[PDB]
């Protein structure tokens, strides 16, 4: 079996990414947030404290024919970006693109953290990352590419997430239309539940590639790319006026600078990031202050190649027996 899914930026900064996902009988369809770095699906629904739901399309069990709940298990889980979700579990049948999972986890929500509330266009998040990661108490559960992948054409997953535009989630197979030249796997790391590599070094602008090993998450919840300190000085001493900013909380630059690009190597290969990629715009309304995709990675304790850093290739989650990452420009 293969599914396909259209994932939509949120928002005209591509904050995030939206996918449809069908969860029940008669399909209930919910707008979730793929994440690989994290391992549960979670939902808002019927059981969502009533204050914390604001706008949200909501999943409810008891309007299912296939739902059923997974007698006392719960779940809680907080994100590096401080927000929070915990509840209930239900198991369901869930359909991503044409790929259907019976007795996948829903975990329903009954309660979620401000950040979730206040934003309408996102109904819950369905984790990618490795299944001991999942929050699930006292039975861990799989997520749903763990789920779908014995019935798989090829046990992988592929993320093509668009600058400003719509983007495309495989599962299955991969689309040698959607990429150019070809792609580069390298090794990953499950041992912190994450899809980690290394990759090989990197260059601002059209200065000289520096050969070293940064160690990092492939991460398409996060929308920045986090890097150690020292790169991230590098690359933001090529803008006029750019500055690390406390009161902010990051690097900030001038609304009127051009960006450079960022190369990060894979292998031997290299990716571009464009320097438009690295622009989140004005810091407040109307300001002329505007803020920095590429930040810091010090005292998040990981480095995060998130959404700014993948939306510049096509990416190979590749989840054979020993799982690698595979990038390809486009």
């Amino acid at each position: 079996s293969t599914g396909s899914a259209t994932t939509t930026p949120i928002d005209s900064l591509d904050d995030a990414y939206i996918t449809p996902v069908q969860i029940g009988t008669p399909a209930q369809t919910l707008n979730l947030d793929f994440d690989t770095g994290s391992s549960d699906l979670w939902v808002f629904s019927s059981e969502t404290t009533a204050s914390e739901v604001d706008g949200q399309t909501i999943y409810t069990p008891s309007k299912s024919t296939t739902a059923k709940l997974l007698s006392g298990a719960t779940w809680s889980i907080s994100y590096g970006d401080g927000s929070s979700s915990s509840g209930d579990v239900y198991t369901d049948t869930v359909s991503v693109g044409g790929l259907t999972v019976t007795g996948q986890a829903v975990e329903s929500a009954k309660k979620v953290s401000s950040s979730f509330t206040e934003d309408s266009t996102i109904d819950g998040l369905l984790g990618l990352a490795f299944s001991t990661l999942n929050t699930v108490s006292p039975t861990q559960q799989k997520t749903f590419f763990d789920n779908a992948k014995a019935s798989l054409d090829s046990p992988v997953f592929t993320a093509d997430l668009g600058y400003h535009a719509p983007g495309t989630y495989n599962f299955g197979f991969i689309d040698t239309t959607a990429y150019t030249g070809s792609i580069t796997y390298t090794a990953v790391s499950t041992k912190q539940g994450f899809w980690e590599w290394t990759s090989t070094g990197y260059a601002v602008g059209s200065g000289t590639f520096k050969s070293t090993s940064i160690d990092g998450i492939a991460d398409t919840g996060t929308t920045l790319l986090y890097l150690p300190a020292t790169v991230v000085s590098a690359y933001w001493a090529q803008v006029s006026g750019a500055k690390s900013s406390s009161s902010v909380g990051g690097y900030v630059f001038p609304c009127s600078a051009t960006l450079p690009s960022f190369t990060f190597g894979v292998g031997s290969a290299r990716i571009v990031i464009p320097g438009d990629y690295i622009d989140f715009g004005p810091i407040s309304t109307g300001s002329s202050s505007c803020f920095g995709g590429i930040q810091s990675s010090a005292g998040i304790g990981i480095n995060i190649f998130g959404d700014v850093a993948l939306k510049a290739a096509f990416v190979v989650f590749n989840g054979a027996t020993t799982p690698t990452l595979g990038f390809a420009s486009k």
